[PDB]
């Protein structure tokens, strides 16, 4: 209810599993907002456009006190079964939606918005002990896929990712024209983006046990994240200390369940949760302690301290263009008649 906390909910469709989850993450990413709300969409038709589809949403979650629709959105880029949010994770979705706008921003003078908010570099390296060679091969990314096996928490499991591998025994490198040789494998980070996407590994295929199984374990996260002992080159005028802004938490059944986000939206650390129709006002520790598990945390979106006042930057009903709003307007009009 939209009197209580100043926010909105979604509408309860069981179907979308973690669409509204992302939808609502993605919609306090302030910046991107704005963003989104400057594409040229005059031309795209009302059916099936995927850019205009996020405009009405972000638009609905702005101004509406009853709760948003996303049946239109659903219908724009053809995930409308159960079984298409079942076959593609999170990352993927967001990569969906990104993609679209990314690619209705070039041109404009919104352009590279994406990669300014969500893409980081990194280096992947094979280097081999006892030859002369070396693989570099530079990577651009826009979220982390993180390992929580065995891990008591994210600090943990940046120093897995960037842990170095030893590639010897039956599992040498095959360094071409030198052959078989022992060598070491390894991830570096070059940059990381002010809005950092970390997803949380909860299914990991077992090679013992022959089986996909889910994973249970507690796993702590925290409110502030400082990631400059991670990072290749640090620079004194801007560290990588990181702000929680987002927990994307599941819960029962896998192939059903419960999807919540809980949002810091302001970043100010004042937490609501957003399930689905109803969003309240809750504690700190609700959000993040209580979500530790051992009810998980699979995504968990960080945003970074020195840019926090530009990514959450104040939107009003004024940053919206006048030709998106009476496009959206008259639809809401012909709706209701
Ligand atoms: N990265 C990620 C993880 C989940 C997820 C997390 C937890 Cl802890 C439990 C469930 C989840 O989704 C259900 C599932 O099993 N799915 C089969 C694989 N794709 C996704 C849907 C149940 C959802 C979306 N993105």
């Amino acid at each position: 209810s939209k009197k209580h906390t100043g926010y909105v909910g979604l509408k309860n469709q069981g179907a979308t599993c973690y669409m509204n989850s992302l939808l609502q993450t993605l919609f306090f990413t302030n910046q991107l907002r704005k963003a989104v709300y400057m594409m040229p969409t005059e031309g795209d038709d009302s059916s099936k456009s995927v850019p205009l589809a996020l405009q009405r949403v972000f638009y609905e979650l702005q101004h509406s006190d009853k709760p948003v629709g996303t049946k239109k959105l659903t219908k724009s880029f053809g995930w409308e079964t159960l079984d298409s949010f079942m076959q593609h994770d999170v990352q993927e979705l967001c990569r969906v939606l990104l993609d679209n706008v990314e690619n209705k921003m070039k041109g404009t003078c919104v352009e590279g918005t994406i990669p300014k908010l969500f893409r980081g570099k990194m280096v992947s390296y094979i280097q081999c002990k006892e030859v002369d060679y070396r693989s570099d091969r530079r990577e651009d990314y826009y979220d982390i896929q993180l390992s929580i096996k065995g891990k008591k928490n994210i600090f943990e499991s940046f120093v897995d990712y960037v842990a170095v591998e030893q590639l010897d025994g039956d599992n040498k490198y095959d360094a071409g024209e030198h052959g078989l040789q022992e060598a070491e494998k390894g991830v570096k980070f070059l940059t990381l983006p002010p809005v950092l996407h970390l997803q949380l590994m909860r299914f990991m295929y077992d090679p013992q046990t022959d089986q996909n199984i889910k994973i249970n374990d507690r796993f702590e996260f925290p409110e502030q994240l400082p990631l400059d002992e991670f990072l290749q080159k640090t620079d004194p005028k801007d560290p990588a200390n990181y702000i929680l802004h987002a927990v994307l938490v599941h819960s029962g059944d896998n192939h059903g369940g419960h999807y919540v986000v809980y949002l810091n939206p302001k970043g100010d650390g004042k937490w609501c949760k957003f399930d689905d129709d109803v969003v309240s006002r809750c504690t700190k520790e609700e959000a993040i302690e209580h979500n530790y598990g051992g009810t998980n945390a699979y995504m968990l979106v960080y945003i970074r301290e020195s840019k926090l006042s530009e990514v959450l930057q104040a939107v009003t009903d004024h940053d919206i263009p006048q030709q998106l709003v009476e496009r959206l307007q008259e639809e809401k009009r012909i709706e209701a008649q």
